[PDB]
């Protein structure tokens, strides 16, 4: 007891897709004849799988009446419905015909479901907003895509969000949702509201005994244990994109470069012939551990990026800092041996930071 699902507008129809880049439109369609509505770069475009490739046709507008090359219709709906149903090609020169219309997925939010405020910093693609959930006042961070990134950079934004669908763990960063109904796009994470772990060492450091960061680096080395399981190489750890609860729980998170240029925080190998794992993502929690116990100092200040390159191939590694403890530098050196195999695994860089903490009060 509702009305027909082709009288409702546009933007509420399932299979109208708005913002999607036309990317991302090959990702979301399967089988010959899969379409989806959306909007383009602006008038609407009818995307069709059509040999396994996407086909894109214009609908034009006018004297208010929406056509293809044949009859118009009142509305966008009308035409699709009209097409789906007389089986029609769409155009002759392409005689392509619909099939079936592919739905948005359980995670598109439109931007009216949020409420965005203060901006809190900018992430690689775009200015972050702390927000809410509309619908509920959950708390939010709100990730946009500067609407003037390459369009194939709309997809290693989005890549993020296709990923972190697929994670759940208490350390990994959580995905809410996904608001590519229109400009700018924009990826909804929780909040997690004491901030990046970056700046909470260099404004809470004062008070962070060894015991408490060696519960914090702990919970980054059950996170990454957890992708390590996935297969997931993060490529990007650092404290900067370590993310900190009210309760001082610390999250992984920013998988733009995630996969199942920070040259100080990468392993040589990664560097020098591209080879990124998990053991170089262990070269990169060594110096993660640097940057826990310098309080967010920043690593290797006297070099450069090439001359740190450099530095690490001759056998140069950062000093021990003055409040970590000599067991986790010890630590440390392993996670930061040149040869990656001889690196530990997160499971023991976990196992032996809980040991560590026992001896601290
Ligand atoms: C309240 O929650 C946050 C506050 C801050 N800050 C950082 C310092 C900043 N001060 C403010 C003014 N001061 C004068 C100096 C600096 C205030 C707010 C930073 C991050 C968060 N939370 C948060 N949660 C989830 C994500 Cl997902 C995210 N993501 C996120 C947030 C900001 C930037 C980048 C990303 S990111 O996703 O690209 C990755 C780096 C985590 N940020």
């Amino acid at each position: 007891s509702m009305i027909p699902e082709v009288q409702k507008p546009l933007h509420e129809q399932l299979w109208y897709h708005g913002a999607i880049p036309r990317a991302e439109v090959a990702e979301l369609l399967v089988h010959s004849g899969d379409f989806l509505v959306r909007e383009s770069q602006q008038e609407y475009v009818l995307s069709v799988l059509w040999d396994g490739l996407p086909r894109h046709f214009i609908i034009q507008s006018l004297d208010n009446l929406y056509r293809l090359e044949g009859e118009g219709f009142p509305s966008i709906p009308l035409l699709i419905d009209h097409l789906l149903s007389t089986q029609q090609p769409l155009t002759k020169k392409s005689g392509v015909v619909l099939h079936r219309a592919v739905p948005k997925d359980k995670w598109v939010l439109n931007h009216e479901d949020l409420v965005l405020g203060e901006q809190i910093g900018r992430g690689n693609f775009g200015e972050v907003f702390s927000g809410r959930l509309r619908a509920d006042n959950t708390l939010v961070a709100v990730k946009s895509c500067r609407e003037t990134l390459p369009p194939d950079l709309k997809a290693k934004f989005l890549q993020e969000a296709r990923i972190l669908k697929q994670y759940s763990h208490p350390n990994i960063v959580r995905l809410i949702g996904v608001c590519t109904q229109k400009q700018p796009i924009y990826i909804v994470m929780e909040l997690v509201q004491g901030g990046d772990f970056l700046t909470f060492l260099r404004t809470e450091g004062a008070r962070l005994r060894v015991k408490t960061l060696l519960q914090m680096v702990g919970d980054a080395a059950a996170g990454m244990e957890y992708l390590e399981s996935k297969c997931c190489i993060h490529r990007d750890l650092a404290a900067r994109n370590c993310l900190v609860t009210e309760k001082n729980v610390l999250k992984i998170s920013d998988f733009g470069m995630s996969r199942e240029v920070p040259v100080k925080w990468t392993a040589p190998e990664a560097l020098n012939y591209g080879r990124y794992s998990s053991e170089s993502d262990v070269w990169s929690f060594g110096i993660l551990l640097w940057e826990t116990f310098s309080l967010g100092a920043s690593p290797y200040p006297n070099l450069s990026n090439q001359q740190t390159r450099e530095f690490v191939e001759k056998g140069g590694r950062l000093p021990c800092p003055e409040l970590c403890p000599d067991a986790v530098f010890r630590l440390m050196e392993q996670c930061w041996a040149y040869e990656p195999g001889q690196r530990p695994s997160f499971s023991t860089i976990y196992q032996e930071l809980q040991s560590i903490r026992k001896r601290h009060r």
